[PDB]
């Protein structure tokens, strides 16, 4: 296998970011990720790879999770509460 492989998180702020992460990791990862390159709290936003959305909970290897693809944040506007 590749071990870990190298994707893109374009963001709710326009840039698109550029890290390397495993298949075997969870989404959790990539909100992970997102927040300390762009800095924005993932609690409100959602991943999306190729047009699906991919819940924190869900594994990479789930939603084929490969290098060289461009996930988008959509905005999860809905607090868990104060």
């Amino acid at each position: 296998g590749p071990g870990s492989l190298e994707i893109k998180i374009r963001t709710t702020e326009g840039r698109t970011l550029t890290v390397d992460v495993k298949p075997d990791r969870t989404i959790e990862e990539l909100m992970e990720k997102l927040k300390e390159q762009t800095g924005v709290p993932p609690e409100q936003l959602r991943v999306i790879y190729n047009g699906r959305e991919l819940e924190p909970r869900t594994t990479l290897e789930e939603y084929n999770i490969t290098p060289g693809v461009t996930l988008e944040l959509k905005t999860r506007s809905s607090g868990h509460g104060t």
